[PDB]
């Protein structure tokens, strides 16, 4: 059916809830408010709007107690995710009357951005603009803080105005799949880790992408740091074949594994033999979503390619666990979490979050928690690509895409050894076969159209990625003949003999004369911090005089703390010599960031 409205008719449904979501959060927000529906004796369903026309929304009115909800996460600039663009398109062109349409929204996002929850504002603004009645004040989640908290707090909030408003009131753990063994499956029809169609990953055929990732070999893997304190790499992985185009500044996604030996310690704790090859079945026959993961599958093989067994779990899943905990005492711990205050809040965010407890964690703290390793499989969410900034010029480099990453490996209060998935496993993988499973998702990061302008390139540490792939570029450029502008590099790293990424390739590029000028700071070289901004700084004359002539700025990295200094930085530059005030010179920048001359690729 292609009216959400007939299909919420057809299956009893009375609230509908859209995600807007890339990485799976605002999903697994929508399927939880979704459930909750029930607590009330409302019905609801969760939805992806790609699927759909939102512009049945003026339609809802038909279904009595009709209530649409958005959980929406905000992306590049304060973009749509890719499966809420046509949503966006349709809100901006439409005026149609919404009247009588009851909704509430949740925004995802992360207070690092500079359009910080721009989707869901925009979702909210409009559909009040277009008359529909908002039932519950925008929620405002950030990443940066604690989403999960956010999240059960405006939900708890929600379903208060939900009961008051429809004059509704609230009413033991509803499994969402059943559990079926396939005991005498052919090995050839079993998933392995592959994502979509079954054997994609042996048998590859383009278009490649993000439901069919192109296996991509490491055809290298080489330390670019020294000390044995940090494991900083460089990557190069073989596209050939794949008709996969990107450009300097795009991202590359990877679908890792976990570690062997982390699942091995699942099983056994679990007392489940993971070699068992089973499917789980939603037990709503209606809807799209058949499985949580490809199936049939091992356990071993879900454990290990579909889920997330190494993020500190959000507070459904405890709640849900603390059924399994025989010792009272534990299954009042675990229970207590759900709270959105009070001390059940203070111990998730102390014992789960702020001690950085996986799944394995919990279940080794709380021995008398033993859950059924099936139900264990529905609870824990799908295991996500990790993105990187491509550090090669495809006009260079056409058929390879190069990585530069830093290991995550670190000691946690709890006194364990935390390994980031991605990292780690990329760290395994041998040079030529070693396949990594890939592919490229397209940003707005990107080398100015004129190879005139100058750029200004600030990336300390691993931020420094995307750059190497500009420099590589702009000397191509020089090299075909053409007159190229400025390129200056602003890099920064703890120790000169220690964490230099890329050193020598950078010294080269000067000398060639690619690379107009390396800026170097060395944070821990000094008692007082040495960082990029106090280069730029220092470098104001020069900097402005280049920013005045329409010169381009990139800041890659850290996005906490460095995206911040560094734009206030910038702020500082234009508003001394520009000889303007403070607030005209933020207003500057901000416009070059509309004019696409001032452009972020940052993350935590
Ligand atoms: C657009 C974009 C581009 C990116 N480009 C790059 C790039 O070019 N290079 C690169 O190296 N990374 C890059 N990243 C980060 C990258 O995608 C991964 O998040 C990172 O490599 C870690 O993944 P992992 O799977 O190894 O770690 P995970 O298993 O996902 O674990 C990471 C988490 O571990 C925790 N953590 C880490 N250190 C500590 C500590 N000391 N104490 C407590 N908790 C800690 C944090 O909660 C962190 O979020 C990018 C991210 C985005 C969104
Ligand atoms: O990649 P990666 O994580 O491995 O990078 P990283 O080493 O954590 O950091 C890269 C560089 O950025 C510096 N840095 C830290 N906070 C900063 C800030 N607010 N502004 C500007 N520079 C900052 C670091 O210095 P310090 O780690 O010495 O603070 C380091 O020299
Ligand atoms: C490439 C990238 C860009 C992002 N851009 C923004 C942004 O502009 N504004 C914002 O508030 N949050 C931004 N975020 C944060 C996400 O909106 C937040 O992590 C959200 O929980 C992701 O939801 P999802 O898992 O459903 O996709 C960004 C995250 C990534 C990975
Ligand atoms: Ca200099």
């Amino acid at each position: 059916e292609s009216s959400f409205v007939e299909k919420m008719k057809k299956t009893g449904r009375n609230i509908i809830v859209f995600y807007g979501s890339q990485t799976g959060t605002a999903e697994e927000f929508a399927n939880r408010l979704s459930k909750d529906a029930h607590r009330y004796g409302m019905r609801g369903m969760s939805a992806d709007p790609e699927e759909y026309d939102l512009a049945d929304l003026s339609s809802l009115p038909e279904i009595d107690n009709a209530l649409v909800v958005f959980c929406m996460a905000t992306y590049g600039e304060g973009d749509p995710t890719d499966n809420a663009q046509d949503f966006y398109d349709w809100l901006q062109e439409t005026d149609v009357d919404l009247s009588g349409v009851k909704f509430a929204v949740f925004g995802l996002g992360n207070k690092t951005y500079e359009h910080f929850n721009a989707m869901g504002k925009y979702v909210d603004k409009r559909l009040e603009q277009l008359g529909a009645q908002r039932i519950f004040e925008l929620g405002l989640g950030d990443d940066d803080g604690n989403l999960e908290e956010d999240f059960i707090t405006w939900r708890e909030q929600f379903w208060l105005a939900v009961c008051e408003h429809f004059g509704v009131e609230a009413t033991s753990s509803i499994r969402q799949y059943e559990l079926v063994v396939h005991t005498d499956i052919d090995a050839a029809k079993v998933y392995m880790g592959e994502m979509g169609r079954l054997k994609s990953y042996e048998n590859q055929k383009p278009p490649f992408d993000a439901k069919n990732p192109f296996l991509a070999a490491v055809t290298t893997n080489r330390k670019l740091n020294q000390g044995t304190e940090r494991h900083l790499m460089h990557l190069e992985l073989d596209i050939s074949d794949s008709k996969i185009r990107y450009e300097s500044g795009d991202h590359v996604a990877v679908y890792p594994a976990n570690d062997s030996a982390l699942v091995n310690q699942l099983g056994k704790i679990l007392g489940a033999d993971l070699d068992v090859v089973m499917s789980l079945n939603n037990l709503d026959e209606e809807s799209n979503k058949k499985h949580p993961f490809p199936c049939p599958t091992s356990y071993r093989t879900a454990l290990t390619y579909y889920l997330d067994i190494t993020n500190p779990p959000r507070t459904n899943v405890l709640y849900e666990l603390a059924q399994y905990a025989s010792e009272p005492s534990e299954q009042e711990l675990l229970r207590k979490m759900a709270s959105s205050s009070g001390e059940g809040k203070e111990l998730y965010l102390s014992w789960v979050v702020e001690a950085r407890r996986h799944i394995l964690a919990i279940l080794q703290d709380c021995p008398s928690l033993r859950p059924p390793i099936d139900h264990l499989c529905e609870l824990l969410p799908r295991l996500q690509a990790r993105y990187y900034s491509i550090a090669s010029s495809s006009k260079v480099h056409p058929n390879s895409v190069h990585i530069c990453a830093v290991v995550v490996e670190y000691e946690t209060k709890a006194g364990r050894i935390n390994k980031g998935v991605a990292t780690n496993w990329l760290r395994a993988k041998e040079p030529v076969r070693a396949l990594v499973p890939m592919f490229v998702r397209k940003s707005q990061f990107r080398l100015p159209f004129k190879a005139t302008t100058p750029v200004i390139m600030v990336g300390p540490g691993t931020g420094v990625a995307p750059f190497i792939g500009f420099i590589q570029e702009r000397a191509w450029l020089r090299q075909q003949g053409k007159e190229v502008g400025e390129t200056l590099l602003y890099y920064g790293c703890r120790r000169s003999d220690e964490d230099y990424l890329y050193r020598e390739e950078l010294a080269q590029f000067h000398r060639d004369g690619a690379l107009t000028q390396l800026n170097v700071a060395f944070s821990r070289e000094q008692s007082h911090k040495v960082y990029v901004q106090h280069l730029l700084k220092q470098d104001r004359e020069h900097l402005w005089k280049l920013i005045e002539g329409g010169a381009h700025i990139y800041v890659c990295g850290d996005a906490r703390n460095m995206a911040r200094d560094v734009q206030n930085t910038f702020y500082d530059i234009v508003a001394e010599l520009g000889a303007m005030e403070h607030a005209q010179a933020v207003d500057y920048i901000k416009k070059l960031m509309t004019k696409g001359r001032y452009s972020l690729d940052v993350w935590s």
